């Protein structure tokens, strides 16, 4: 294959990443092992991985921990351009491992992070976007602090005047903010955004729709109407069936032109979880812009966020070939 | 929920765990991950966790191991008062921790330790005991050294005269003694046991009590036969099935009021199966001590096992809001 | 056992493996301290019963870090529970010419947020014969000074002996501000921690030629005149680099300097080093040390500190008197 | 059990193996765990586990790497009195171990190998095979360098000049040769074999043989046709079911007397499957030499290469107990 | 900001940890450097464009080489993709009396089978400010020095300055070897680092006592008088063991030694320590230092390099000029 | 190939990483270890036929004991199978001022229960040009004087050369003691192996002034005035502290003193450095080396000992040639 100079822009926050090993709790640990990672991070991270121009945009301190992020996004070959540097910290989180009955666990340690802290200035929304093929972000971001959803209002607005292709993954997490909190914010930024990723939480939650038994036929048809109510060229949905922290099935759902498109669905015994969701994002994001069939977007996106979940850390580390390799059995 | 400043007291051995990391065996590593366990100590692990007052009875060398050991009961919130110190070495034991067809190994180093040497004098039964709503021995003590059984003796003449609810989890070790001694030396001891935590084997082997088919009925009418031969408040049973060293289906028993009740099944994957058992014996103790009903009994007790057999190490490292979320699917 | 007393706050510290930078690291060797828990673990190292009073959430590091301090055998019956984190810091060991780094991640902990009914000072200071804390404290949350207020005014009145390490620090405040909280608190300390920079700034004591034994006997003296301690601490590194360090104490009492044996130390990990000298000092004082000896035993607990990796001492009474001894 | 002075030897590479810790990719590893295998020092390996007298031959550099290759042979009890010291360097493999949907990965560096390069001259055969019961070697080996089809052939020119038993475990590599190139070079050497080694796709491919519906039957027939072309006594086959590269299905054939015996089908969880064909070929040998009958021979074998999936690197660390153990149910 | 390029071997390294030997390890620490990788990451540590011009194999090990580049700030837009390995190195570090080992093993990577059209100079080298090579590359295979010909011809056709890093290696080739490649593209040089060593076989100058200032100066001037560089940059290396060395540096520039402080180092890490030399000088000529800053700026950052691990500088600008001020 | 064979204990080693003390660590590197175990292990390493003889019980342990005496070349044939356990000790690397520290777990070890019966010395010390012991081995259990009676009884049998290492313990036996065992034992020794302290109270020999050459020739004089050895090896540590010492060794023969060059080392691991000591000055002798190149020779490797990890060399005589030579 061959890298394809197609710029393309994701927002939000990147938090260093605490975790035991071998299933160790917090509690009995000698030791954390390091990386960096966050949801619209790991998209860009993604999008690099297959050989676009990735940039992350968000703003990190300077210190050591703020070098190492930055230095981590480009190792996976994300331009680090538009990061804005400055504040007092770099926002954490620490991940506990679940294994069978046992979940994983998260205490997050992100507050007054300096994105938490960014101001409107502090993004030049006319040059980061000057001559972007797609922007990306999700609904963990403006719940995080007192400028960003402006922040984003601002970004959305030049997306649109440059015709910027739009896509919002909607991660509502309750740790944020109240589904009317959520819903009074994001239900405006939809009139911006054409390609939706969520679960059905998600809609459920950010949305205000709803339908009985979730079967594909209500998948399909949650996804018309949220299609009929906000005109998304694209939805893509995830599923999700957590037997435990060890085994998932997984599988996904592209919606476009009027019809439902449902990938292989697979058994996993997971590694690593972390970023699966974000992966399917990035991969469906991946193949909008290579102009895969429906079938293939699907197909693909599956195949690569199953991958995810045997990797290690939050970011892909994945070929094409990989991919299609799993998508094409 | 609450601290419970009930005083409980469990007594035994407590040694060095080595384990080789990552599947490897003995003879091919570098290294060994240390922690600091036994069957007695496990369960004053647990009931420190949950928040009681747990002391563990028992004796170490003054050597940095020793001092290791009871640091690692602190930790975890046992209290080490009543931790004799003398003797010559601690015991050890190294764990080969075993995957799919092939087991778990381990290879005890633990004779001529300070705690099989250990003296009647060495512990001042009625000071231990002041207080104390509960003791807790395993069947795993009294073959370890010589004056094992009259220690145990001392310490169950003196709860009996301070009305001290006493549980016994019969742990049969054919390493340990044959089941005609431990017979000759258990059954006189059941006269002061209210709760017996066992497994089939264990009631078999030690008590000599036997049923076809062993099947709720089947696991109904042993504990009916060992309630009727000896009295017991409670029986407690666990029930394993297992698969491989890396799948087991587990649950467990209460029977109590004349009646069993049966927790729910799980299959689990596991991390580190060590103290499983004595995670149930933990939870049964702190039920009991809590007033749960029968059923709830047996389901939080099921659950906190279940978890055990998730966490690297001899004790739990649990919350009791764990628990009861486990316990509550 | 004799109940001894200190106060502050304990962080999770984070240092990357085998002289690593932050910027290098796919991991970080984890433990707990700070200054007057780790004065705590030093005491209680000594079979004193020693309970280390402070704040912390509610979560697994918050767990992990008074599970840390029992396991040293420190009590934790005083610290309250409640708070949303805990406090970080990042260390960078160096070596030779590249000093160590730290990183700070303390501000809005548990500690900091901390409000006076959150600490019952009759209760833990009830039959306590001492209580230590440190400069670090005060400027680390809008109460803290008027808590330590609180502590210092029970202490004073169940006549607890007290000592203050005067640990100032550039980055939480400045050497005017250390000086308006500190000087008042002096009426109640007895026995004083310091180096020559914490005087200058705290205290407003400076002399020549201190970066010289009559040097240090007179800024003692002149503290001494001034604030009335029973008795004087200094510690006396000779920074050659990060590997290699020359280190000696004073302790002066009785109106007269004590110093201790120069040990030329190969450092494994000097955090907590001036911590084990508070430690021992006080831990002599308790025992009747005369004042040769309780600088002696100071320098040589201090000294070894710096070869125990992490903020506590790991040591017993027998070693450090064995390396006293030469 | 007992030592048996039987004297087997093996010819091939071994090569160092470079795999990232805990299913981390090449990628984003800061180490690489460290081993030393390859397929017919994995065999002689085995039958030193078992207590036989097993030499490996080859040729390692005088390097530290070419020293601690024949370090780890003799540690686990292997002679390297017929090692030749010479050449450039050692091969080298690094191995990203999978999980899930992700497959292991290796990518070799094995080329330009002291072994690759060997002569001739470089090997006593005469000397190395006097008193030996049992010459093995592999079809990954004639591929690897100029002179080796032809040291293999002086190998089995005296092998059959010593009246040796002589075995092939075909191990089809594409990476190495085209199918038509290894039916040139091993077909010839047949003549030699008394006992067959291989898989369905190595006989397809190196042998030209092949049946419909690959069924006890079909196996069965297969190695009938290939007795019948080649008049082996032995052929052992084996049988994996790829599920995942967390979970295969595992069982064996042995044909000898005109006649299938099938082991029993083991479902395994995987810590590394490297080696588990050796280790069959081990068995297989191992228990020719002891006179097992075949179905024994098939149930042992099975169990032992069924075990090796458990055991981290490319040898066994077992005993012929645990072995019969598992054989056993 | 400024352009700067280097070229050639980047290689996956391997070694021991804890000062294990090759023979006694279950595992190896993972990094990747060069010669003139490390100076490409210095010059992007100090903020400038800094592209490191090579060849890698498509495979991960080729992919992580790349990633660790970028991490550390470097361009790898001129990394040329294709052949069949990455070179490696292991690595052994010594101590004491014991000297660290390697053991290569580098023969046919994708760079020593590199051809010319896998570059295009012309690009590469336009907006360049500056291009360093070093002596280890010509010999590592058979178009290397007609590579570095077509570099050097159009670095002189643009104007761009050029340093060279003798780098002498006696297992790549022979005394006699080097001088009939070298010794021409000397004519391009504006900018020699070097060593004693490297100037007697690879130059044919040599000078009595240098296992004295007055010695290094000379050869510094006979070097000046005959190929006229710019700067000549001495690294000065006192091998006690493998643990401390006393380390300093000579500058020679407007026909004058410059002879930097001399650090006594307890040593981490050495590998790239010359090579943050030639990064340091080459950023001090860019920047406009003289000559004494010079010496100073790239002694304290040499020095610094031997307390970090692996085989690139991580270090601030501010961290360099903090030690040279002392 | 020369047969050469040693005789004793070898022991699981637990040893903390990073200079952890036990009470600190959750986990142990691990590896096997014991003096004429080690021992073997350089003779081995030199390229002899070193066969090491003991006792191990049919266990895990024990099968990777024996694994790890044949990684490094050690010949396993006379070790004996059978027993309840391996011994075992746990080893504090200690820095500076703080000593390593040794607990001990080797009680009713395989070889501390061994009978006379489990060894054939006959078959064992056929062709064997060398035999090899420790006075650590008598005190271990009931047997074990019985059994090295009857090895040296057969080695006088065959004329086979005789080293002892009296490595005097106190934990295991007293002064007066070993006496008693060892005394009757140095009628079969020709080559002893000692240091100030094991001669004082073993061999009831003392001189004043060895905390000096003179004082070190007199008392190796007055040894083999009494007992008649061909050869003395004393070495000389000079302990400033767990991380720097200075170190030497005299052979004295032919009624002369041979002290070698003295090192400074920075120590990696001391544990094994005199077993490496007396195996080279076996080597030595075996290859008849004169007795000043002897000392050099014995002083280099057991120099290089220090720099190595573990208990056993991995060294090359070429390595330890390259260090005598300068
Ligand atoms: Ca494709
Ligand atoms: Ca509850
Ligand atoms: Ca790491
Ligand atoms: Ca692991
Ligand atoms: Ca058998
Ligand atoms: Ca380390
Ligand atoms: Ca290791
Ligand atoms: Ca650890
Ligand atoms: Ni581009
Ligand atoms: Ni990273
Ligand atoms: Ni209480
Ligand atoms: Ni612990
Ligand atoms: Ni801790
Ligand atoms: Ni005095
Ligand atoms: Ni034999
Ligand atoms: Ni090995
Ligand atoms: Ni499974
Ligand atoms: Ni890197
Ligand atoms: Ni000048
Ligand atoms: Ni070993
Ligand atoms: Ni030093
Ligand atoms: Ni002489």
């Amino acid at each position: 294959h061959h890298h394809h100079h197609m710029k393309v822009v994701t927002f939000g926050e990147i938090m260093l990443r605490l975790s035991p090993p071998d299933h160790k709790r917090i509690f009995q640990t000698d030791s954390f092992d390091v990386t960096y990672g966050g949801a619209e991070a790991n998209v860009a991270a993604f999008l690099a991985q297959m050989g676009l121009d990735a940039y992350f945009v968000t703003k990190l301190p300077n210190n050591p921990l703020g070098d190492a992020a930055a230095g981590h996004l480009r190792k996976f070959g994300v331009k680090t351009d538009y990061i804005a540097r400055g504040g007092n910290r770099i926002g954490i989180y620490f991940l506990e491992i679940g294994a069978s009955q046992r979940p994983s666990k998260v205490v997050y340690d992100r507050a007054h992070s300096a994105i938490s802290e960014a101001k409107r200035e502090d993004f030049d929304w006319e040059k980061i976007l000057d001559g972007a093929r797609w922007f990306h972000f999700s609904g963990i971001t403006p719940p995080l602090g007192k400028e960003l959803p402006l922040i984003l209002e601002d970004a959305l607005k030049v997306a649109n005047e440059k015709g910027v292709t739009v896509s919002c993954d909607l991660n509502y997490r309750a740790r944020l903010w109240t589904k009317e909190e959520a819903q009074k914010v994001m239900i405006p930024f939809m009139e911006y955004v054409d390609v939706l990723i969520a679960n059905e939480e998600d809609i459920e939650k950010v949305l205000g729709i709803s339908v009985e038994g979730l079967n594909r036929e209500a998948y399909a048809k949650i996804a018309e109407e949220v299609t009929r109510k906000y005109n998304f060229k694209t939805v893509g949905i995830t599923l999700r069936e957590s037997i435990s922290a060890t085994v998932n099935y997984w599988s996904v759902m592209v919606f476009e032109n009027g019809q439902p498109h449902f990938s292989n669905r697979y058994e996993i015994h997971i590694v690593d979880r972390v970023g699966a969701g974000d992966s399917f994002a990035g991969a469906l994001i991946y193949g909008s812009l290579m102009g895969f069939d429906s079938q293939k977007k699907a197909e693909f996106a599956a195949a690569a966020s199953c991958l995810k979940h045997t990797i290690p850390g939050d970011f892909v580390v994945l070929s094409i070939e990989e991919i299609e390799k799993l998508a094409s059995g």
